[PDB]
Formats: C-alpha cells, structure tokens, sequence
C-alpha cells in the first residue's frame, strides 16, 4: 500500500533505482509484471548448461556503473574467448583474421571500408550524447534511414554488406527500419565504432560468472518483500495528493513519486489519469524494440580452438540464419558452446520453425563456417526469442524510425508530474545496455531525491570512477586511417590531375 | 457479465460490428473507454456553431457502406461547397483554379506533375488491396520512405512540394516517416490519386447533416444499455472455455468471442493471457497514428464566395500553419466557417501555442491567401488536437514506417484464438476512413457468425450496392495525360 516511491519494473534499471532509494533511507516498492526479476536479462540454470544468459550478457571497458554495481553485489567477470582467430565468412568462404574488423586487401575496397567506419565516427562527434536532436544536421540525418546513408557512403558492395551486418547486430533492426541520426547517436554514445564492435577492449569483452541475472536477483535479495512479483501495473493516477498505482492482480499502491523503469513503448500498457501530455502520448507508440533470437549450441569440447579459431564468426549473406557468434564456453573450459544471434527480419522469418529445426540449421551453418564436421554433433541447445515477450517487446533495445528522435526525443526522460523515467533507453552512455540501465535507474532515483530536497541539483547526474578490474584502453587510429581518401575522394584527386 | 460477443471500442467500427451481431440475434456488449461513443469521430454541439465535426467528417462516392449505414440510421448528407474557384497558394501568391489538381504552366513542370500523379497510380495497380505485401516489388517499395520515392520521381521542386503536401494531407505524416509501399497501397485502396484528393466526385464530397458523430450515437441508441461507457478494457483472458474481458473500473465480462475495434497500437493498453503470438506482439508497437489539429474558424458570412473562391485552399510552404482548407459553412449558408488542418510536424510544433495564438495565425494566413481583410474578423473558433487523445493515439489513422507492412502486415486482421479484429486499419477499401470502419466492423462480425456456423465462408466478405444518393462518376484520364513523357523520358528522347 503506502510508500515513498513506487518503481515500475524490476529489471536492472528499476532494481538499481530501488537500491539507491532504499540505501538513502526511503521506503520503496518494486512492482514487477513477471514471476521473476531481471527483465531483458535472464539467466537459465539447469544441469546441462549449469547457467546461461539468454538475454543481456556482455560487459566491457567504459561500462563502469554496471561493473561497480555487480562488484558491490559480490559478482565477478571473466573474459570472452578471443585468444584465437576470428572468422569473416563472405560469399560462402571463411577468412580468418585478428583485430576487431575483418581486414580488406583490395585497395579500392580498403579505402571504402576505412572511410565508412571513419565517417560513422566523424558524424557521431557532431551529435551530443544527452541531446542528439541538437546535432547541427539533426533533421537532415533524422529524415533518412541507415539504408539511405549506407547507399550514399559505401562505394563497394563489400563495405555495404559489412555495414549492414553492423547495423543489424548493434540494434537488431534492418538498415531501412532505423533513423540515421538515431543510429549514429547510438554508436557514438557507446564510444564509437571500435568500442561497440570489439570483444577485446569493447562491449563484448566480458560476462558475469554465474550470469547477469544475478544483478537483479541479488538486489531483490537486499530489498526483501519490497519486490512484488506478478504485479503488472495497469493504472497510474496523479490527480490526488499521493500518486496511486494499480496492478492487474487488484492491488493499490500509494506513493509520493513513481519511477517508470520499463521500455518506453511498454508505457502503453498503463492507463494514465490525467492523460499523458500529447508528446509523450504519441512518442510511446513510435518506439519499437528490435528483433532477435539468442541461440546457444553446446558441444563436447570447444573444438574450434584446436583449429585456431576463437569461436567468433561474422557471417555475411541472406542464407545464413545467424550473422554473428561468440564462444560461450565457461571460463573453466567446460560446457563448450557457441552463442549466435538470429537478427532482425531473420528472427521473424525463422521463428516459424521448431527448436529442433533451428538447431539443425545453426549446426549446418557452423560446420560450414568452421570447416568442421564436429559442429554437426551438438550435445545440447538453448534459445530465446525475445520478440514473443509481452513485457519486453523485443531485444536488445528500442530503436527510432526516421523522423521520430528529432520530433519526440526531447520527452524521453522528461518527468510527467511525479513520474520519473528510468530504463536503459533514457541513458546517455551505453543506452541499450545493462550499463545504461544502471545510469538511468540511479539518475531517476536522484531526480526524486532532488525533488524531495535531499540532494542539490548538481548531484542528479553523477560521474563514475573507472573500474580497476576492467580498465579501458583508449581507441586509437593510425595516420593512414585518418588521412586516406574515400573512394569519391580518390576520384576527385584523379579528376584534378587529369584536368 | 455474460454475453455472446464483447466488442472492444465504440467507434464506428465497433458500433457497426455490434449492430450487425445484435441484428442477427446475438447478445452483444460494447465496452467503450471514453464517456462518449464515436472515437475518432466527434461532433461538438453549441450555440455558436450549432454542430461541428472535430474528427472524421467527409464522405464521398464509392464509400457505399458508410452511406448505407448512415441512411438506415436516418441521416442525410450535403455537398461541401466547391461551386467557386479553388486556390493554390505558392511562394506567397494565390493562384485560383478549377478541377481537382492545381494547374501548372511551365512545360517541364507540367510533365513532372503529370508524371508524378500518373506514376503513383501506375505503382498502385501492382498492389493488391487485400494483401499489399504481395506486390511484385513489395520489399523494394516497403524499404524506402515516401521521401526517397519523391526524391527519385520529382525532377522539379514544384512537383515535390505539392507531392509532399499530398502525403501530409492524406496520412497526416511526413514523407520521411512513412513506407512508400504502404502509402501507395493507401492511395490505391481509396481508388487512386483523383478519388482520394477530390472534393467533387471524391472523398471530400459530402458531410452528414448534424455531424458524423450521429452514426455512433444512433447505434448506441439502438443498442441501449448494451453500450458501457467509461469501461476501458485492461485485460483479455482466453485460457478458459469462455473469454474473460476485464475493464479498468473493475468489471468482468464473459463472452464466446471478442471483437477488437480499436486502433492496432492501442491493443498495447490490454494485458493478454496467454500472451499474444510474437508477430502481433511486436506489430502493435510498430504502427503509430498520424498527427493533426483540426481547426474551424467562423465568420459572419462566407465572404470568400463573393470573390469567386469556394474556400478550398492548398497552401505550400513551411511557414503556413495550415496546408489545406475547405469551406465548412452549413448547407443553409449560415455558420460560415473555414475548416483547416495543421498537419504532421506542424501539429507538434504549434501545439505549444494557446488556442487564441493559433486562431490569430490562421486568420492572418487566411487573410493573405484569400486576399481579404474579412478573414481577420472571426466570430468564433473551435479546434481539436488529436495527438493528445489517450484512446485514439492520433488522427486520421495508422501509418506504417519503412519495413513494417511487409514484415507484419499479414497479422493485422488475423484472429487470435477467439479475438477478431475490426477497426478501419483492417479494411481493404477506404481503410483510414469511416467507410473502412464500417467494412471492417461488419467483416469481423461475420467472421464470428461463420465461426458459430451461422453463415457460410463466402458470406464473410460482402459486396456493397452503390448508393443511389451519391453515385460515383468514373475516374478518367486524357490521351496526353496517359502518354506524355516524364522529365527523364523527355531527356531520353533528346
Ligand atoms: C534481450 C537481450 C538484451 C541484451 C542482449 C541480448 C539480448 C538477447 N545483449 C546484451 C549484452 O550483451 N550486454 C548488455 O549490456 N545488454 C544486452 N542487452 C540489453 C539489456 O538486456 C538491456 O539493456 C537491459 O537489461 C535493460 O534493463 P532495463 O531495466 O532498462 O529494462 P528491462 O530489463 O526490460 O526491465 C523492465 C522490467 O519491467 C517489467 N515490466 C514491463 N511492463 C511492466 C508493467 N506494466 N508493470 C510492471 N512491470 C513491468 C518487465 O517485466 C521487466 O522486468
Ligand atoms: C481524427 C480525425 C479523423 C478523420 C478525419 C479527421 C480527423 C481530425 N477526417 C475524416 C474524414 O473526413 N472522413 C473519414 O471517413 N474519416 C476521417 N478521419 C478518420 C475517421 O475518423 C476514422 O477512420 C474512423 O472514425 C475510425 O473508426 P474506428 O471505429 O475504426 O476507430 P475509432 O474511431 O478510433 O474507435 C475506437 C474506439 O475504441 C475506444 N477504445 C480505445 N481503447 C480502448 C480500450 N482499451 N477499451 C475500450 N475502448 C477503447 C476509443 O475510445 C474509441 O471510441
Ligand atoms: O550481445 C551483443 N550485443 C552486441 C552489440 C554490438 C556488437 C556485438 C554484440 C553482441 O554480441
Ligand atoms: O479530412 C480529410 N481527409 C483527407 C484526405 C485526403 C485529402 C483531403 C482530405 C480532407 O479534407
């Protein structure tokens, strides 16, 4: 019934918010729709796998908030296997390599690839992390899809194909589905193309020992009966002195303030009194989440390592069900496994198949890419299609179609009377990730602390000390990478010398 | 509590469905979230205006279902004033004209305009009304915005500016917001560019005497206490023998079947047990409605008629708050008024202003375009911003951003166990309109009748006899319109 703050949603963001408020001495309640906490993180435990992250899993350098929170809860990380060679599989052939991006030998194609990544980052530098709609060319960039941008920038099919995979992998959506401004912001706010795409020194460097679901679980343990499971919020009433929050199972909660820690579009599942202001009312119908099936195929041994492959496969082409894999073997070297994503339209296309049918297609793909018959001999399989989740809407995160971010972006984390907004989508650094969830949850909590006069305004947004355990190497470029011309750049140089 | 069919939503679609089922002998209940019926139609009555449609208003030839339903309910239509000249206002100057489309005089510009409308209709002919995702180039066209298409097709800024206005006006959305496939389907399923854009012989030909809100109101009168107002549906449970429907005000309804007659995205406001199938689960997060403020400025007299203007203004440019107007004067000639739309991004931009501030901007615009100081002397003003409506989500209708229609379009009216889907968004002819609302409501009702074994399969989709009161003249083209080359076509000949 009565408390200081109701937190709607018991994912990492809601849990981080609730913990901060609880630690500050306030009475909090977490209303969680599901019979579990963790939301878009979910760690399955059984005999065959020990544990496996079926949702959010990876953490890395510069994600200091999630690392600090997890450390405080008694969790440890381990490094994803990247000892051996990565594979780029292109036009039915595998090309082993080292470093974050597949090397390109053709001088024209090399110029094109170099210019693509460089230009993505160049454009990103013009986009404020906390206000992407303030970019000088915000409207121009927001009014085109990533497909249009790639069509303009990529003078080779090779670059366009890799760039397309990059988009599909980063935001589980098609290039034609997403705003160029939003995608450029998304990459920039993760630290750029290298940081977002890298395993070593990037977002995919590490996993939590025992699974990421432990973050939300351990906070629930701390909060005790303050977390209410199977309480989907249906109604928020702000017409009276205290905010009234009603759940589907016929309970009423009364609070001074509310934190909405759910994906923005899932705000639609709540009836509001008074109605939301126009901009938020429409915004929450304009912001879908992406589409992905996370699939883990288990083997007797990490046989790929014997062939000097680390387990990372970047797989181009429509026919391949999975475009990206990582070694998901336990740090001890057992429960050998390959994690793969079925992305965007393929998640829709292949969802119709049975689990056994998908397992077969994945094994046949992996056998081909790894050139290994051992890939046809899985011992176990786990998967999760996040498109089917009523209380997620998809994974990993919310994407913005063309035109939306400039028109509606401003209201994403704007308070509505006594409702404040958390959730990873409202973060300014690693939004879309567990890191962003922590940033947003703690920021929303501190907005309320400020509203209560408990902290000054300049304490709402708080910097985070760098992790001592996961230090961040800087992202560097070479002279040639910075100054080599683009393809049209080269053609202008030829135009000049010929004239 | 117990009935045969629960209809969620008391707009025209839900009401049409409920009436059909009721008329067939079934026990129906309509659960309506608002304290009124009509949904995206709303007729305001007061002294100053008598009545005014603040939502959906216009009907026209080929919209035979809405015309038949309204007639049965005892309603009549009258013609929107198009006796005098239309105005195209371009680069700060008014150009009076007759016919549906503003004339172009520059020869290259003429070819460009001609080709644009023609090409829209040519492309539409390849798009099945009942399955736009089955167009031969469905994926290619769905993967580009209308902005990209216009950028390709329009060799003149003149054509591009008019084409942009056309998109903004038809679907209350920006060209860059919407799928080309979806928009081309949308136009085609209204009968093409001429039919959708025309007043005389098109979608804007007529209004209902006393307002369109009377359609939903009069069906409510027929149904009596079967219509439950202020019953927002929050929960649908299909795990048991009978479907359970719960409302926000703590009531439970039990039925054999449910009709969802709400905008697709508003399905999100309902918690489902068991959860929806994946495709619908994601679809209902991908389908926003457009943005519009409908504004009606009242005057002592229809003064524009004295200058041989009918009151229709097509107004190009970013600065103009309103891009399109029609004479909203009563058939009797009194309550003189101009109806204008503030469209898409302008609805967002100008919503911040006060009602009085918007009135001033509109009057000053109209004074300019009509070349009349009388426009500065309004006697009354009414407006409605549909973006603010929790239980609409916007107006006029749902649009599909790039990539959505091909990926998710198939599930729009696919039944979920015992839930059937009505609402104008599910129609195949004049989807987006009151006509589409009627088509979809009656079709959904007949799907349930078939499920109950009361009618055969071939009776689910039913043709409609042409209105005798509003006959449709065919859409015709001239030899030159058909065969004149595009701008690049002319360049190839050169
Ligand atoms: C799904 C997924 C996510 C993911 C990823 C791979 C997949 C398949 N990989 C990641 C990774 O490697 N590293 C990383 O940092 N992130 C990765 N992601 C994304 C990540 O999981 C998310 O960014 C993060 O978990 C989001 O946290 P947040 O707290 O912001 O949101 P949530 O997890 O969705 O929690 C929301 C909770 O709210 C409940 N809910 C929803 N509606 C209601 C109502 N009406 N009432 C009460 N509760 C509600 C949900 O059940 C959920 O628990
Ligand atoms: C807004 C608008 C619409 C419009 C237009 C101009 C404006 C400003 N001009 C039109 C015109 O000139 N001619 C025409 O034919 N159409 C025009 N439009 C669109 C037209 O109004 C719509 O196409 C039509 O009204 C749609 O009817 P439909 O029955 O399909 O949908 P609805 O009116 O939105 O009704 C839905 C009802 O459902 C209720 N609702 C919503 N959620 C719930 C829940 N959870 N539980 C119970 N009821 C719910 C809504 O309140 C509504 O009544
Ligand atoms: O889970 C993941 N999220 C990502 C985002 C960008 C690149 C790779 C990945 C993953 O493997
Ligand atoms: O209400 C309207 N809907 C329309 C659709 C297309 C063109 C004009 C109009 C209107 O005036």
């Amino acid at each position: 019934n009565k408390c200081d703050v109701v937190v709607v949603g018991g994912g990492i963001s809601g849990m981080a918010a609730a913990k901060l408020l609880h630690d500050s001495g306030l009475n909090v309640v977490v209303l969680e729709a599901r019979d579990r906490v963790g939301g878009r993180t979910y760690t399955l435990r059984n005999q065959k796998v020990k544990y496996v992250d079926l949702g959010g899993s990876y953490v890395g350098p510069t994600q200091n908030r999630i690392l600090r929170l997890a450390k405080e809860l008694g969790l440890e990380t381990y490094k994803v296997n990247e000892v051996e060679r990565l594979i780029h599989h292109v036009k039915g052939k595998s090309y082993p390599f080292r470093g974050p991006f597949p090397p390109v030998w053709n001088p024209i194609t090399y110029l094109d690839h170099n210019n693509f990544w460089r230009t993505m980052d160049d454009m990103g530098r013009e986009i404020p992390s906390d206000a992407p709609w303030k970019a000088p060319l915000a409207e121009e960039w927001d009014n085109m899809t990533m497909k249009e941008l790639l069509d303009k920038l990529c003078w080779t099919e090779s670059a366009k194909q890799l760039a397309t995979l990059f988009v599909n992998l980063c935001v589980t959506a098609e290039t034609h589905e997403v705003s160029a401004l939003w995608f450029l912001w998304y990459v920039k706010q993760c630290g750029g193309t290298t940081r977002i795409f890298s395993t070593t020194n990037g977002g995919q460097e590490r996993k939590f020992v025992g699974g990421s679901g432990q973050v939300s679980e351990r906070i629930m343990d701390l909060l005790g009966d303050r977390v209410k499971l199977e309480r989907p919020v249906i109604y928020i009433d702000q017409t009276r002195e205290n905010v009234l929050v009603e759940t589907l199972n016929h309970e009423m909660y009364e609070a001074k303030y509310v934190i909405s820690a759910i994906p923005p579009t899932l705000g639609m599942k709540i009836h509001f009194n008074p109605p939301l202001p126009m901009m938020r009312n429409q915004m929450i119908t304009r912001v879908p989440l992406g589409s992905v099936i996370k699939c883990i195929v288990y083997y007797k041994e990490p046989f790929w390592r014997k062939k000097d492959y680390c387990g990372t496969m970047i797989i181009d082409g429509e026919e391949a069900p999975v475009a990206y894999t990582l070694d998901d073997t336990k740090p001890e070297g057992n429960y050998a496994a390959i994690m793969g994503f079925i992305l965007a339209h393929k998640a829709r296309k292949l969802a119709r198949l049975t689990k056994e049918e998908r397992l077969k297609k994945l094994c046949e793909l992996y056998a081909k890419v790894l050139g290994s018959l051992e890939a046809l001999e899985p011992v176990h399989y786990e998967e999760k299609n996040w498109c089917e989740e009523q209380y997620s809407g998809g994974c990993y995160t919310t994407y913005f179609p063309p035109g939306i971010l400039t028109q509606y972006g401003r209201v994403l984390r704007q308070p509505v009377d006594r409702i404040y907004f958390a959730g990873t989508e409202t973060a300014t650094h690693w939004s879309g990730y567990m890191e962003g969830a922590v940033e947003a949850g703690e920021r929303a909590a501190r907005e309320i602390l400020h509203a209560m006069g408990k902290i000054p305004e300049d304490e709402i947004w708080q910097s985070e000390p760098e992790s001592v355990d996961v230090p961040a190497q800087p992202i560097t470029t070479t002279f040639l990478e910075r100054h080599l011309p683009s393809v049209p750049g080269l053609l202008r140089l030829i135009g000049l010398t010929t004239i």
